[PDB]
This record gives C-alpha cells, structure tokens and sequence, in this order.
DNA sequence: GGATTACACCCAAGACACCAGGCACGAGACAGAAA
C-alpha cells in the first residue's frame, strides 16, 4: 500500500443492540379490536406507523 | 381561564370488583320412644 497504516490492538465492546433483534417485517396479521388497525410492537407482529 | 409543548422504535414490570351477610335446599345424627 502506498499509505502506511496506524495499527495496533484497542479495547472494543460488544453492545446489546444486534440486527436481528431488530429485523421485522409484516405482510398481514393482527389487528386492535376498537380500531382494527395493526397493533403495535416487533414481538406481536405488529405494523410500522 | 384555557390550551399545548418533535418523530420513530425497543423492552420489561405491576395492576385489573371484592365481599359479607342474609336467604334457601338438602341432609343427617343423636336422641325419643315403643317394644
């Protein structure tokens, strides 16, 4: 390589927040009884507003 | 006095008519009583 690299090992953590629990997708499924519109939330399927 | 103060998303956790008191149906036990 033409440009030199700064190198060396540095402390790196791992946070909580991984893609796939975060990836969601919705075609059709359930929806709230008062409104029928979709419900909210990833964990029960909901939809994006 | 009234009304309103960004958008979206995730997860977890604790509460949601309880109750008590007066009225009914059925049953059964331990004591009455003739023999």
């Amino acid at each position: 390589l033409m440009a030199q690299v700064f190198f060396g090992p540095t402390y790196y953590q791992r946070l909580r927040h991984m893609v796939d629990d975060k990836i969601h997708a919705r075609a059709r499924g359930p929806v709230q009884v008062l409104t029928r519109q979709p419900v909210e939330g990833r964990s029960r399927d909901g939809g994006l507003r």
